[PDB]
DNA sequence: TGTCCCTTTATCTCTCT
DNA sequence: AGAGAGATAAAGGGACA
């Protein structure tokens, strides 16, 4: 027999019950804990279905997938029954945080070592609590927070970095490896390379930091002195997610990709500049020819789509579904171009292609309408949020279909639409803002929290902003959201 | 294996002027 | 409003007891 057969089978009978009370999965988060978690994870959650779900935790049926869905899921599980109420009480932590200390491998780890260096970082060395949590939500954390405690003197101190930049590097995965090679490599590439302690910073502060670092200093010379890219450059790759990675691939295909396709070395960096920045060059190189055939899409549309993260799987999306969208829908390549162009354009051209249709027929939309709602960050996820709250939010709200269109046509339009149609009758019923003024407030990205923050103040209002109206207060919010009260509070 | 740690890639959301 | 920045997730590999 194959030897996983009965592991596969504890799986499926375990997984049955499941789906019932008290959490009841729907297959997608049952894949999803098996493919990380494994078997005694499944296990776990059964085992401890209760405990977790009503009194005392009172966890979501969501926080525990999150929490069992990592290597050491069960662990994870077992860890926050014991330490959630201990953090929640004894260091004033939220049951969020403590969650999203759980969620990641060796949660268990990062956890425990929360509860036991959580004080010492506070005290005896400065840190908020908000950012131990930073420090501690990634992968080894554990590792990430003693590494933080140790070195956190010497890299102020002997090296002058903030606190603030010694946490932003300590917030990724590999938090460990990338401050130690922080520590070591600060001071040749400042010194030996001009580069500033900041864009050290930023080339740390991702995951995979240290490689980043240490590829940078081995390429640097390479890079500037062989293909002409300047020190600026070359930081703007190390640093934007394509790591080690796309620097490695810029030595080796800027030279093929200029000469064989007459592309600038301006539009290879700004390929590059992204998150998988090495799989977008790549697939530049196979697909550019493909893709400008028979005077199909320019070089220039090609190299906007690749420039942006999970470019790789814009340009694909679009070799595929180019014909299909501008044929049986209805579209010009120009207009695939435009919902491609942003990081997630395969969710996006994808989630045109099946919901196109329902968004012109069920709910009169141009397509123009539809593409500008697309045309964004996370469109698919913006697509799918007018889909379900059109309907709630022209009829029980009010609004116009051209409003709503309005808020979703920006980065996080799922996140403004959601937000608005939760505050909109508080903010209007309970504080008087008109309508308009709270679809003009969230009609730009960082919609939701500007939101929040306008109720927040309408709710508990600070003296520090009460000399101001509310028409001032969403003059404000619409001039520069979140950011731009926070700062008057400020004052 | 189960658990912990690290690295790359993709996606989504918010900031910054 | 595009560019810059940063959180969160999925998925794979090393390591080890």
């Amino acid at each position: 027999q194959w030897s996983g057969a009965r592991a596969l089978e504890a799986l499926l009978t375990v997984a049955g019950e499941l789906r019932g009370p008290p959490l009841q999965l729907d297959t997608g988060q049952l894949l999803k804990i098996a493919k990380r978690g494994g078997v005694t994870a499944v296990e776990a959650v059964h085992a401890w279905r209760n405990a977790l779900t009503g009194a005392p935790l009172n966890l979501t049926p969501e926080q525990v997938v999150a929490i069992a869905s990592h290597d050491g899921g069960k662990q994870a599980l077992e860890t926050v029954q014991r330490l959630l109420p201990v953090l929640c009480q004894a260091h004033g932590l939220t049951p969020q945080q403590v969650v999203a200390i759980a969620s990641h491998d060796g949660g268990k780890q990062a956890l425990e070592t929360v509860q036991r260096l959580l004080p010492v970082l506070c005290q005896a060395h400065g840190l908020t609590p908000e950012q131990v949590v930073a420090i501690a939500s990634h992968d080894g954390g554990k590792q990430a927070l003693e590494t933080v405690q140790a070195l956190l003197p010497v890299l102020c101190q002997a090296h002058g970095l903030t606190p603030e930049q010694v946490v932003a590097i300590a917030s990724n995965g590999g938090g460990k490896q990338a401050l130690e090679t922080v520590q070591r490599l600060l001071p040749v590439l400042c010194q030996a390379h001009g580069l500033t302690p900041q864009q050290v910073v930023a080339i740390a502060s991702n995951g995979g930091g240290k490689q980043a670092l240490e590829t940078v200093q081995r390429l640097l010379p390479v890079l500037c002195q062989a293909h002409g890219l300047t020190p600026q450059q070359v930081v703007a790759i190390a640093s934007n997610g394509g790591g080690k990675q796309a620097l490695e691939t810029v030595q080796r295909l800027l030279p093929v990709l200029c000469q064989a396709h007459g592309l600038t070395p301006q539009q290879v960096v700004a390929i590059a500049s992204n998150w998988g920045g090495k799989q977008a060059l790549e697939t530049v190189q196979r697909l550019l020819p493909v893709l400008c055939q028979a005077h199909g899409l320019t070089p220039q549309q090609v190299v906007a789509i690749a420039s942006n993260g999970g470019g790789k799987q814009a340009l694909e999306t679009v070799q595929r579904l180019l014909p299909v969208l501008c044929q049986a829908h209805g579209l010009t390549p120009q207009q695939v171009v435009a919902i491609a162009s942003h990081d997630g354009g395969k969710q996006a051209l994808e989630t045109v292609q099946r919901l196109l249709p329902v968004l012109c027929q069920a709910h009169g939309l141009t397509p123009e309408q539809v593409v500008a709602i697309a045309s964004n960050g996370g469109g698919k996820q913006a697509l799918e949020t007018v889909q379900r709250l059109l309907p709630v939010l022209c009829q029980a709200h009010g609004l116009t279909p051209e409003q709503v269109v309005a808020i979703a046509s920006h980065d996080g339009g799922k996140q403004a639409l959601e937000t608005v149609q939760r505050l909109l009758p508080v903010l209007c019923q309970a504080h008087g803002l008109t309508p308009q003024q709270v679809v003009a407030i969230a009609s730009n990205g960082g919609g939701r929290p500007a939101l929040e923050s306008i109720v927040a103040q309408l709710s508990r209002p600070d003296p520090a902003l009460a000399a101001l109206t509310n028409d001032h207060l969403v003059a404000l919010a619409c001039l520069g959201g979140r950011p731009a009260l926070d700062a008057v509070k400020k004052l």
